[PDB]
């Protein structure tokens, strides 16, 4: 329960309990921390732990998680997270861990995560919230933690719809700036129902003609936050994770939340 | 049959071809050619195989392949190329297509396929061949094609097995040079088998102590192939391509078979 928080001997870990420490503290639930792993190992894991409270302290402001659960378990760090994540609001983990090395962007651990863990994975790196939306069932979960997460977090979001999921678009005249402001329309009437739900939060939307990864990417550089479904509109039959939402997710430069299940 | 090779507006996908050109002269199969596709786009399709023949001609030395196939069909890329699959002996893919940019390495045709193909997948980017063991009987294979493929490549050989999956050991005063020495030996066991059946291969066996991906990688400068299985010893439930075989793939400078099936 509460926010779990996979964490090793990475710096992108270390990150990813600040991170963890504050959404724990924003809402009222356990920030449980869990070293998984296949003695040296017991006494390693028990320094990481130690380690990754001293950043609890320093991260949190007022309050301090009503628990701070951690727990060592000798187990394959991805079965057993899937497995925790069952009964957890969020799963946060870093983007690399050690034992990574240059050209690699995910990890065993992350990259099973955003294929088979049982609720939001949370993967951060080293003041709105951005939104992928494209109505795909998938994304309006995504689009409600975005909007819950806005709340909690009292500032603004930023919905991004991109009209073709496919890339270029050079087809033929069609009337793009037309189909666009169609796009407008029909993407704020589906924020429409949450606006209400969540006064004192600015939805600005944006339509754009192309892909939807390189733009959810890129303008997170100026945002807190970026969400986006496990799945979405297309995929074939054994996908456990939108090419979309991957993507996003290794190369973001901010926390990007993941919905899923 | 023979080796297929998608292909698209990509200058990955260009050398694509010339690889399984040169793939299906030395076996006398066909190379067939699929552009899948969700009019420009079948007039578009069209000058994608007029211009990916017109660099089969380039590639091919001597014979020219047995039938040189191509087509265009109106469907899913994955789904269409998993199922091709099927009745082919190799599947030939860029690593990236077009609609790539900067931070990205794999794409949803390159990534679906190592996690769905019936056939060992090729990605290829832009003397001898490399192999990872691990006696894991997903590399049984790719030892396999490993040999099979320096015997028409009428060249050498490189054996590489790492002693550990997990990363650091920095683990208790285990002696590495005497469990080196016996993973040498170990590994030179079960080369044996092969050694005999291809003479002509000098084999070149490493043992290494730690991350095997990183190293695979690397030392792929230095060869003209690397080949490694789909999957190894450890992995979780439902995974579909190796933390190992994945990362090689997009990180080698060397096109990279990853057996399957
Ligand atoms: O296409 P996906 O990878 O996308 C899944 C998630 O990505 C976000 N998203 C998808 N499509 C758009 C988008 N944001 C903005 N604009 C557009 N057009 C969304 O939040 C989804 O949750 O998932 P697929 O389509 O199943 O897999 P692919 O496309 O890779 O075949
Ligand atoms: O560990 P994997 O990703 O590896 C699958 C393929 O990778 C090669 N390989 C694996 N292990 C080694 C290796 N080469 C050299 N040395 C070592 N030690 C091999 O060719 C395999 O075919 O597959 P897993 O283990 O199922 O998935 P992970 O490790 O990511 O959990
Ligand atoms: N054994 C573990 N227990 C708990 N959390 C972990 C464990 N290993 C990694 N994590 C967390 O999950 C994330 C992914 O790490 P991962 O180990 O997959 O990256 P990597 O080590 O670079 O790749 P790999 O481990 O496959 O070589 C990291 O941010 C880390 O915080
Ligand atoms: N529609 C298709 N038909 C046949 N082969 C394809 C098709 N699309 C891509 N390929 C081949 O498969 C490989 C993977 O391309 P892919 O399209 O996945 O990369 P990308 O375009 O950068 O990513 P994405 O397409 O997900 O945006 C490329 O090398 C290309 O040659």
């Amino acid at each position: 329960l509460g926010i779990i928080v996979g964490i090793d001997d990475s710096p992108a870990a270390q990150v990813a309990v600040r991170w963890a420490a504050r959404d724990a503290e924003l809402r009222k639930i356990p920030l449980t921390l869990v070293h998984a792993v296949s003695r040296w190992q017991q006494d390693h894991g028990r320094h990481l732990i130690d380690d990754a409270l001293k950043v609890v302290e320093q991260a949190s402001l007022r309050a301090g998680p009503p628990t701070v659960h951690s727990e060592i378990v000798p187990a394959a760090a991805v079965p057993t997270l899937v497995d925790m994540s069952k009964d957890a609001v969020l799963m946060v983990v870093g983007c690399l861990g050690s034992g990574r090395w240059p050209g690699r962007l995910l990890g065993s651990v992350s990259s099973g995560l955003l294929r088979h863990a049982h609720c939001p994975v949370v993967i951060i790196h080293d003041a709105p919230v951005l939104v992928g939306v494209d109505g795909s069932s998938a994304s309006e979960l995504a689009t409600a933690i975005a909007f819950d997460e806005a709340s909690r977090r009292n500032v603004d979001l930023v919905a991004l719809h991109a009209w073709s999921d496919v890339d270029v678009s050079e087809w033929p005249g069609i009337d793009w700036p037309a189909t666009q402001s169609m796009a407008e329309q029909v993407l704020a009437e589906r924020l429409a129902g949450w606006q209400e739900r969540y006064p004192n939060v600015a939805i600005t939307r944006v339509v754009v003609r192309d892909q939807p990864a390189r733009q959810l990417v890129q303008r997170s550089e100026e945002a807190q936050l970026v969400v986006v479904g496990s799945r979405g509109r297309g995929g074939y039959a054994g996908m456990l994770v939108g090419s979309v939402g991957e993507t996003v997710a290794q190369l973001a430069r901010t926390p990007v939340i993941v919905a899923r299940e």
